[PDB]
């Protein structure tokens, strides 16, 4: 499950 990050770059991509 990958969370739900409202508008930051870094964050999103960092889901496994």
């Amino acid at each position: 499950p990958c969370s739900i990050c409202s508008n930051n770059p870094t964050c999103w991509a960092i889901c496994k």
